[PDB]
């Protein structure tokens, strides 16, 4: 409950302890929030 609808047991995007917020998955365990740089 923040602004939009909840998120089923898959799309997990929240704050890590007390830093930044990332979109971590539950079925893959991997996360998405960071972007590439070394191009």
């Amino acid at each position: 409950g923040r602004a939009m609808g909840p998120l089923p047991p898959g799309w997990e995007r929240r704050v890590d302890n007390m830093g930044r917020i990332y979109y971590v998955d539950h079925f893959t365990r991997t996360t998405t929030w960071q972007r590439p740089t070394l191009e």
